[PDB]
């Protein structure tokens, strides 16, 4: 019932007790592990609220206080009357920071307590959402000196008045299927792009077209907006030794900003809650650039390096991969945009994990997602046993809005 | 029940029904996943159902399920169990069992080869000397002058747990590790504890960086005995690099034959505590883990220096760069010496084809993503993008405690 995790490189053993408070389910059973699967009422609401306020009030050294009892009282009353309840600003900020703290797939959690929370619960229109998102983008970007931020739109009421950001990230590049059968731009975004077009976007059919925002307010029909180009900081990718690399015409955006997830706090559901930090290099250079179903540029780079691509055993793919990733880090650093390499980031996570075990009794972690997509075993996380479990507050996946939207 | 896995690179969806035959437990629950945890004397009572389940599998596989031969064999085993408290496998059942333990090994990326396994029956063995002879023969056969052949040698099964056969080596061939008084390590840091045992047992250590360890062999629960594998049977490969001429002067080599010797083979409820098995290497096993783990030979720094990479900041990716060149060298050296090896691209690609064939023909393929994905360049191999389902099937290979921790010393 008390669980040990071992680091096989250092022999350090930590004991996890935090998992005992987990409430949500993993998909795993006694007979089968689904660790590698990507996606595995008034009565309902009050224990959830209670669970949350209890941890909130415990966190501020005020457990079992009148103020605690008073709040529990008040929320209880409000749920009976209104069927829901409103979070105090303090609780909202706590909840959002803890949702990030609890994100078992996030390697960057050492930063969890330093999150700028933008309260957008007063928002009523897609123009309003556009304004809040531009402000988030400008704040987070901070001229290349990135700051973590989350903007929180109104909570779900009856699921009929959902606020949604239709984009999967605030900043992404469009993708277009050609007659040539090939794919222009980012293949991950073909379907969303067509939705934009079908809603009236005038695509400039390029290879790196910043997608417009498709914003849905109050369960209404989603509207289109273009982020001011001056607020979208982008980085041309060059290599510090290969002069030809710039000729590939590659660029990427500075701000990673997830916008399709759902924030759950004290049973309340925030379906529109865009959040952003800064990139780890491999996200762009390994996944975005080299994934076969993405920009998939390994072959071109390999050719320009004049590698023997006859046999897999020359490791030409691996060689190109390292260089591409060298160029990404080099390009961001050179333009003074915050980025972190996978060595630094995983090293930071090990120390965070130790802090969490030391000060919280554990740290939920998904090894499959925490270990970087290159050079896995030369990073300390590869050798670190991890326990994965779900705590709340949390960020959750939710269905793409277009499959669910009664137009 | 049906379970689907998706490949996020191809959108190929597979459906698993085999997991319904899973008997043993994972360590995971509805509330926690222990997928990254490395490690999470039977009564007649429990033994016959295990025998029966195994024999039903075996007879189905040969399309004789429910036959008189099937029925007679169940009867024969039942009687042998109730009179002798255990039973003996037929040679056919032993071979089937050992192949299926490999087929079922969810952490093994090389399973496309599972049906090609040479099984050496060493169940008539009685002494450590006899074990030494069997193991020498296995090494020679498996090595095959560099044209490696998979093999397994199976020693007598457990009886009362007081007469176990054990190979104390974790692998048949490994290099000594020596802890120095200054705290530095000579040789392979992984093998320091076992090296010290060997020394205590009377081994005269040459004390170099690549000393092949003696075999420490335990027959019938007796105290283990030391033997040196004849050097002529130990095939090694000097490591050099195709473009970098200074790489040879690093003084590296490795052995050709990976042969795991510390696991337990379970077949039909019977326990084979000594069952060394061998295949051939995937390059990263040596070039990534053996050479570049901080807790192993740990050569990234020296290599990176000699390449004159910028080592002042991790962001130069000097470690990643040196790591690739080392792995190129390992592959180059083995290929140049005509010793069987497979790169992580070939091996994972073959595994995906194997896995898909298994889903279609068997209803599933249990697989441990954490172990299947190679320790470098993960997402540029197809297994990274493949969802997998991990579950336990028997026959199986299991971990067992290290014998020095449990052995009752005779003296
Ligand atoms: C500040 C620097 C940050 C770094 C370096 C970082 C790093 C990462 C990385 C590498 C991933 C894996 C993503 C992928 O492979 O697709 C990830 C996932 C994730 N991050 Fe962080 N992150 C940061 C900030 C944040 C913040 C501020 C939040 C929330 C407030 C957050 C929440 C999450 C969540 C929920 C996931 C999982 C998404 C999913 O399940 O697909 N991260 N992070
Ligand atoms: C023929 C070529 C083979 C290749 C290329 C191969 C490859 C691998 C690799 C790379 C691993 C991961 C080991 C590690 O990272 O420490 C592994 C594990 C394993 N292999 Fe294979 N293998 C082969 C043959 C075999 C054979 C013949 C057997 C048994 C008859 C076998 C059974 C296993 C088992 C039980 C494990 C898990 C060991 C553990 O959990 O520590 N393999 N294999
Ligand atoms: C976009 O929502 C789904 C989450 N997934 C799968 C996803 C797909 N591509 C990129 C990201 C971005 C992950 C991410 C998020 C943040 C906040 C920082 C950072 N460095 N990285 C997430
Ligand atoms: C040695 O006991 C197993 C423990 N582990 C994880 C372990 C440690 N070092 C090397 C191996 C070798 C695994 C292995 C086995 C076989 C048969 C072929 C191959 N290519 N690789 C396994
Ligand atoms: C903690 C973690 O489970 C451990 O480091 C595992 C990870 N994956 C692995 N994968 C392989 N093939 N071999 C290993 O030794 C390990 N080690
Ligand atoms: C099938 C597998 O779960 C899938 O490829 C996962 C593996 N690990 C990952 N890890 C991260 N960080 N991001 C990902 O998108 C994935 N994809
Ligand atoms: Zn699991």
């Amino acid at each position: 019932r008390f669980l040990k995790v071992k680091n096989w490189e250092t022999d350090v053993v930590l004991t996890d007790t935090l998992h005992l408070k987990s409430t949500l389910e993993t998909g795993c059973t006694e007979h089968i592990c689904m660790g590698s699967i990507m996606l595995p009422t008034k009565d309902q609401l009050f224990p959830l609220a209670k669970e949350f306020l209890d941890q909130y009030y415990s966190s501020i050294k005020r457990f079992g206080s009148k103020a605690h009892m008073d709040r529990l009282e008040e929320v209880n009353k409000e749920i009976e009357s209104t069927s829901t309840y409103q979070l105090k600003d303090t609780e909202l900020i706590y909840g959002a920071k803890h949702a990030w703290r609890n994100a078992s797939r996030c390697v960057g959690r050492i930063q969890w307590s330093k999150l700028q929370v933008f309260d957008a619960r007063d928002c009523t229109t897609a123009h309003g959402m556009f304004n809040y998102i531009c402000n988030h983008v400008k704040y987070a970007t901070n001229k290349g000196n990135l700051r973590s931020a989350i903007t929180i739109f109104p909570q779900r009421t009856d699921g009929k008045h959902d606020f949604r950001v239709w984009n999967s990230q605030l900043i992404r590049y469009a993708g277009y299927k050609q007659p040539d059968g090939s794919t222009l731009g980012d293949p991950a975004n073909v379907q969303f792009t067509e939705i934009c077009i079908q809603q009236g976007w005038k695509a400039p059919r390029g290879r790196f077209d910043v997608l417009p925002l498709l914003l849905q307010a109050n369960g209404n029909d989603p509207e289109l907006f273009q982020i001011p180009p001056e607020l979208v900081l982008e980085v041309p990718i060059r290599h510090p030794k290969f002069d030809w690399f710039k000729d590939l015409g590659l660029k990427w955006y500075g701000l990673p900003a997830v916008s399709n997830m759902l924030l759950e706090i004290g049973g309340l559901e925030f379906s529109a809650c865009p959040f952003s930090g800064w990139y780890m290099g491999t996200e762009i250079g390994v996944r975005d650039y080299c994934d076969n179903s993405r920009y998939n540029i390994l072959e071109e780079v390999a050719k320009k390096m004049d590698l023997d691509m006859r046999k897999t055993s020359s490791l030409w793919k691996d060689q190109a991969l390292v260089e591409i990733n060298i160029a990404v880090l080099y390009s961001f650093q050179s333009d003074k945009v915050t980025i972190v390499d996978h060595h630094s980031a995983t090293e930071s996570f090990i120390k965070h994990m130790e802090n969490e075990y030391r000060c919280r009794g554990g740290c939920p972690a998904d090894w499959v997602w925490i270990v970087p997509p290159m050079s896995g075993s030369i990073t300390p996380v590869f050798h670190q046993e991890m326990l994965n479990y779900r705590l709340t507050p949390s960020f959750e996946y939710q269905p793409d809005p277009w499959n669910t939207h009664v137009w």
